């Protein structure tokens, strides 16, 4: 008999239905959903600047007592004035025009370090030559783990996003035709070349590869491979059923065998055909650890059988309803760093 | 002492330097060299048609004894007037542009299946149970083969198209814990997902995925995989030196084995850095069957070893000059559907 309300005591707000939005409501209402980002977002006409529209729609996600809200301004914000524009991008040049922006407002601030002290990464790609030793590294940054689902020519698809991590920091061998000019030892050799973790993201956002562009259509195709994965993530290795509520007590004891341990709080899941679908997420209240389904005007109760059944699977054939998860969205468990959404009594003015 | 001619005596003609322009020239080059294309080119202000300019260029390039040729109308009928116009779309969707406007314009005439008639193979994919034996399939059209070169997690990339085709028509294992929805057995089963070739194009375009697009940088990034690819493909099973000059006897050899044959005639070839680097290409004539490098505005005479280099390999590091190889063109060997370049003493008016 209960109803979906704020730490505040204030019923959630919704958006406006997705005419050829496509991931754009699950986006912001998955970055309003961050405590740390929403926290930041507070402290001639510049209506076109891409922070002020995202500050004025949070403020109104939080304050206002409507179900739906307009995203004709945030769009305009971005420029994205074409009808097919959120078709014609992936999610990650979404992600990245908002960070531009709001980084390069923020530059000066205390807020100028912010974006990359919450969602970069830092990895390094090498070439190790197998007969001398000698490596030549590089170091590399990341604010997405790109992870496929099912790659090219593969004959099983990776079931688990910690399968597709494993193989994404997997070594390639260099021998036989495509050895290595290693310059150490003046001709070819045999080598190891890929990817390896130094520091995960304290915001940790996960790319499932479902989506592809078929040029020959030439729309979007989408994998449905069913691929779980958890509530609580255990990375410690590269430096089933999650859904329920989280132990306070095993996430200690992961603590105890390893720090880097990240809490699933958001997946952003698509439905039907690819060339275009019905977007939607599940995205939980950390304060409250509570999962709640965002879809549009309609926010909702989440329970652990709806979100499980976006780790997919391959259904009759091309009818074809079927929800399965393109984004996972973890934050690390740092019960110093961790911060809370400040309630809506502490904020100045209106 | 000699110096590269075309069939009707004359020298061939340059393009202009690639000014962020990419793979523009070496796309333009290689339908200038396909015989039935070329062929097909000749029979308010319409200006901005694609297939006029194209047409234009095509005729001076055939009969200028200039060295080099500007592609700025060519550019501007594309509607690509942006700088990072090239930077920003695959040739793919160049392709797919030029061969819109063509069969836009061909529609009604003797040319309204020319494009598809030469460029459009038939392929299939499948949903096989494994319990029954039923199926499902649905027919699909194709205008490139997309090969991958190193896919997701792989250990070893493929060391030749063979190879990667190969594993583009393997089945796809669907067991464990992503079984297939079987509707005759009413039940998850075990099954076999993927494709398989009913008709290759007479026109065979394979497109090498050396090129991906890192959303991190955000730039575009290369493989340098070694991968090789012979002049003379078989793709009887589908239903290392091939630069020098091709057998008549071994073809009709591999005739007798099968009817799939198909004759190389185009390299696409890179080079640098992928955030750009030089883009040029090596076309052969196939009614002289002669090799030529096509640079800009600088067409010579192509050796054995100058294309066998674009198979790639990995050098000693970022330093980092290297040529690769991302689209090949073939066409199948016919004696009788193979058309050669009608001479230019053949035009009706210039
Ligand atoms: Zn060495
Ligand atoms: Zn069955």
């Amino acid at each position: 008999y209960a109803i979906p309300v704020d730490e505040n005591g204030h019923r959630y707000v919704g958006l406006v239905n997705q005419a050829m939005t496509c991931y754009l409501n699950s986006l912001v209402q998955s970055l309003y959903m961050t405590p740390e980002f929403r926290n930041a977002m507070y402290d001639k006409k510049a209506e076109q600047s891409i922070p002020c529209q995202l500050q004025k729609l949070f403020l109104l996600l939080q304050t206002s007592e409507n179900d739906s809200l307009e995203t004709k301004d945030l769009t305009q914000s971005f420029g994205w004035t074409s009808n097919e524009a959120y078709d014609q991008h992936d999610v990650q040049e979404l992600c990245r025009l908002m960070f531009d922006a709001l980084e390069h407002k923020w530059k000066g601030t205390e807020h100028e370090k912010l974006i990359q002290d919450l969602y970069r990464g830092t990895m390094e790609d090498f070439v190790a030559c197998l007969k001398c030793g000698r490596e030549s590294v590089k170091t590399d940054y990341f604010l997405d783990l790109p992870l496929a689902v099912k790659p090219f020519g593969a004959i099983h698809a990776y079931k688990s996003v910690e399968e597709a991590l494993t193989a994404f920091v997997q070594p390639e061998l260099l021998d036989g035709s495509n050895q290595y000019m290693c310059e150490n030892c003046k001709s070819k050799q045999d080598a190891h070349k890929g990817l390896r973790i130094t520091q995960f993201p304290y915001l940790l956002t996960i790319q499932l590869k479902r989506f592809d562009f078929d040029y020959n259509t030439m729309h979007r195709i989408k994998l449905n491979d069913k691929m779980t994965f958890p509530d609580v993530l255990d990375l410690n290795d590269y430096v089933c059923v999650g859904q329920p509520i989280d132990h306070a007590a095993v996430d200690d004891i992961v603590k105890t065998s390893g720090d880097n341990v990240y809490e699933l709080f958001s997946v952003m899941v698509h439905s039907g055909n690819a060339a275009g679908g019905h977007y939607f997420a599940y995205i939980k209240n950390l304060d409250q650890d509570r999962w709640y389904v965002f879809n549009d005007t309609r926010v909702d109760f989440a329970t652990p059988l709806e979100i499980e059944k976006s780790f997919g699977g391959h259904p009759s054939g091309w009818n074809q309803s079927n929800t399965n998860a393109y984004m996972l969205m973890y934050r690390r468990i740092d019960p110093k760093r961790n911060a809370r959404f400040i309630l809506s009594n502490q904020l100045p003015q209106h």
